[PDB]
């Protein structure tokens, strides 16, 4: 408990949970207060015989973004949280939104977390000037190997990936999953500055066959929710726990429940040992 | 504790606590599904010095309703919710959306309850043709005024207004407000049917000074929440009780932290007599 404002920075759905519907529940259950900016609204996520609506141009963006702006609103942000935007020009525009916000913060000594979710054309170039100025990221294997142009088959080249993100700037890196087969292991590498040593952390989740639509979205915003009190490592293994029980519980690609599951969101109770290397 | 999803149609802002935001977490954190359509996507309320966004076209708002249609998802609302939209041609579409879901919900022997906060041109005489569909009708006290042409300024033209709405087919309506002095007075009246004869009840609640942001769209979230198993008069009285609660912990025109206060909205403990008539 402190200042628990986050700006969301994502997609939203009408029907189904991803996007800023899937991180912004989670949050508020934490006690986050969250301003959302949908970069698109659409009927649905993607699986279904038809997807429609209204994607946000950068006049739009722009237009949204001088209202925030000029009410001092930029001031209060205590995180920063970006999701699936898929446009160059936004996302490149982030990296301004992110930018006013910092030195808006630093000047009243007030820090800024930025946890950028790099869900992934000329989007990847976009990223790649984006993720530097990110305090966490998230990438799944493909986006990690995407951006890095280091494949993530296995811990090594995890391990390998993670070092292109500490080189260009970033402190925290997970690297949430890759695949002996049924576990899923995850990488969390952490280096506090130029000057600082790497240290890496593993564990793994069991392996549940199936898809489940938006497990990156909520892992992300439990991911922002724990780190608020706990060190990230056990954040790290909080969020994995509360993945792991959410995906259990709809054995019982479909939706995860969380609406349904409010206090394994809250207080997960399995344990995912994220271990030091 | 049955089928609990909401198709909810109202305003949305990046900042501040008003329609769809300020609707939908008291309705997660009670177990609803809510599937929203943002009306307007601004970046806050009316009060600040600057307000910017986007306006829903009829357009997009028949584009995203394409999809929702395609999918089948128009079948599965227990409950539609609108709140503020005031644009006469979608206003006047949601005569049609509301009319898809009855038809699909009662083929499948499903009900179907639309609560209408009716919140306010043009978009008057809309109203008027959307309001004789809704199952419960939540008007402050203005609202009752200009669609029913009476005066509501105490409880015998708050009746009056009352019986308007059940004349033009409404079997539950709530005007939420009317000012001895240090008290704000509600009335419930319910009419189930031409040949059914009207109750009415009312009670009161301690009047606070100031103004508070989005008061009625938390009041009807809520009312929609505790009707789903408590009886109406009760689910009045919880929700006007959430309110209360709510509006002294901002003591401690600004937003209400309903965040900050779960187990307000979930359980509120100040007891609102509803007391027949
Ligand atoms: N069968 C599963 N599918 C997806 N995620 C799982 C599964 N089982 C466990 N998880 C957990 O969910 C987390 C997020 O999964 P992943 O790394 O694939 O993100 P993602 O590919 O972005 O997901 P999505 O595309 O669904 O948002 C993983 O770190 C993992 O611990
Ligand atoms: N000082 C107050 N201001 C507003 N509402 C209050 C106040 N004190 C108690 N309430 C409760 O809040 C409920 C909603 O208020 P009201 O009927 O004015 O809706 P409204 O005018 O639509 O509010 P808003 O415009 O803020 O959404 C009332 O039924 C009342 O019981």
């Amino acid at each position: 408990m402190s200042e628990k404002t986050v700006l969301s920075i994502q997609s939203f759905v009408t029907h189904g949970y991803v996007g800023n519907k899937a991180a912004t529940f989670p949050l508020q259950l934490h006690g986050f207060d969250v301003d959302g900016i949908n970069t698109v609204c659409l009927s649905n996520h993607s699986g279904y015989p038809v997807i429609r609506g209204h994607r946000m141009s950068l006049q739009e963006y722009d237009e949204l973004m001088e209202g925030v702006r000029a009410n001092n609103f930029l001031s209060n942000y205590r995180y920063i949280l970006t999701g699936y935007i898929n446009n160059v020009d936004i996302i490149g525009r982030i990296r301004d939104t992110l930018k006013e916000v910092r030195e808006l913060r630093e000047k009243e000594d007030k820090k800024l977390t930025f946890i950028c979710d790099p869900v992934m054309k000329e989007v990847l170039d976009a990223y790649r000037e984006l993720v530097p100025l990110a305090d966490i990221v998230t990438p799944n294997y493909f986006e990690a190997s995407l951006l890095s142009g280091v494949t993530v088959n296995d811990l090594s080249s995890a391990i390998l990936a993670a070092d292109w993100f500490h080189n260009c700037g970033v402190a925290h890196v997970i690297i949430k999953s890759f695949r002996n087969p049924t576990h899923l292991r995850f990488l969390y590498s952490v280096k506090e500055g130029s000057e600082a040593a790497v240290r890496r952390f593993s564990g793994v989740v069991p392996y549940h066959e199936g898809r489940y639509t938006g497990t990156g979205d909520v892992f992300a915003a439990c991911l922002l929710a724990f780190s608020h009190s706990h060190p990230m490592d056990v954040a790290i293994g909080k969020s994995m726990a509360v993945l792991q029980e959410l995906i259990i519980a709809t054995r019982k690609s479909r939706e995860l429940r969380v609406v349904a599951s409010p206090q394994v969101v809250l207080q997960p109770s399995t344990v995912v040992d994220v271990k030091p290397i």
